[PDB]
């Protein structure tokens, strides 16, 4: 869609029942915990039209998820079944979706809202994982503030009462730290710009302790054969929802492949997988000696974890 994606749109929250309009001084973030509804307006080749996005968060309820497929036949009847329609999860949004915020980048926090809870309230430390694609495409995602979320491949922001970090991983590109200053803005703080590896006590103090993290030789390159997720290939940012849980997965990050098992997959997947992997890295040149690296649900180590956008450890 060659639509700039400057046109004018409309950015609604699934509440309960109801889309409630979103603060227009605030288009282009969203709570990870709902699912929301965008009408965008565009104009483009001479040629008026809509697209309605409906974009699921990652950790939306299904009653929201079925509150949202009413909304949409609503507001579809409404407009004459005119605008064009577009299912969305978070992470898997496309470039048109990711320009409708003048270059912003997509920040999602975490939390949101809930008839039985309302709406919550931002924590008083956070820290936000920044990833952006090889289109360039950022995403600013809140996640657990420890020393343990951090990733060598991306910027990190880390805000608290009494300071703000830019964190810079090794492999972080200039799109990921601009994203994190962006961010900044949006939290009003003053950053301490950090590189990886000279971070001051002060920092590590605010994320509960120094601790090892999500690092290795390839999360450590900022080049970047982009990492791979094969199921039993999976497109859009990688997340810990691809994990089939009764499947086995490859993840393929060029020096290293890792064979995930899923804690309901049967053992023949996990004895076929094996030997594809084998076989997969001997179609290819590379080096035979590439590890096949088995790791299972809920015991995933932070050389394969940091692959991720923005894990949870509870997530299952
Ligand atoms: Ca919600
Ligand atoms: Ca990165
Ligand atoms: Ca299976």
């Amino acid at each position: 869609m060659d639509d700039d994606g400057t046109g004018q749109k409309q950015i609604w929250r699934i509440e309960g029942s109801n889309k409630v309009p979103v603060d227009p001084a605030t288009y282009g973030q969203f709570y990870g915990g709902d699912s929301y509804i965008i009408l965008y307006n565009y104009r483009h080749g001479g040629r008026q039209g809509q697209i309605i996005y409906n974009w699921q968060g990652a950790q939306s309820t299904q009653d929201e998820v079925a509150a949202s497929a009413i909304l949409t036949a609503q507001l579809d009847e409404e407009l004459g079944g005119t605008p064009v329609q577009s299912r969305v999860v978070q992470g898997k949004e496309p470039a048109h979706l990711m320009s409708l915020f003048g270059g912003k980048p997509m920040i999602i926090y975490k939390g949101g809202t809930s008839r039985e809870g309302g709406q919550t309230a931002p924590a008083s430390t956070r820290l936000f994982q920044v990833r952006a694609n090889s289109a360039g495409a950022t995403r600013a995602v809140e996640v657990l503030p420890k020393a343990g979320a951090l990733n060598s491949n991306d910027a990190f922001v880390l805000k608290t009462p009494s300071a703000a970090y830019l964190w810079v991983g090794t492999g972080a590109s200039e799109a990921e730290k601009t994203g994190a200053q962006e961010l900044l803005r949006v939290l009003r703080a003053q950053p301490v710009q950090v590189a990886e590896g000279s971070e001051p006590d002060g920092f590590w103090e605010a994320l509960g302790g120094k601790a090892a993290y999500r690092t290795s030789p390839r999360l450590k390159d900022k080049k970047m054969h982009p990492p791979r997720l094969f199921a039993c290939e999976v497109p859009g940012e990688l997340m810990q929802e691809d994990l089939a849980t009764d499947d086995v997965m490859l993840l393929d990050t060029w020096d290293q492949v890792f064979v995930w098992v899923g804690k309901d997959s049967q053992e023949e997947e996990k004895t076929e997988a094996l030997t594809s992997a084998k076989r997969y890295i001997e179609t290819d040149n590379r080096d035979r000696r590439t590890p096949i690296t088995v790791v299972k649900q809920g015991f995933e180590p932070p050389s394969f974890v940091g692959w991720f956008l923005g894990w949870d450890d509870d997530y299952w």
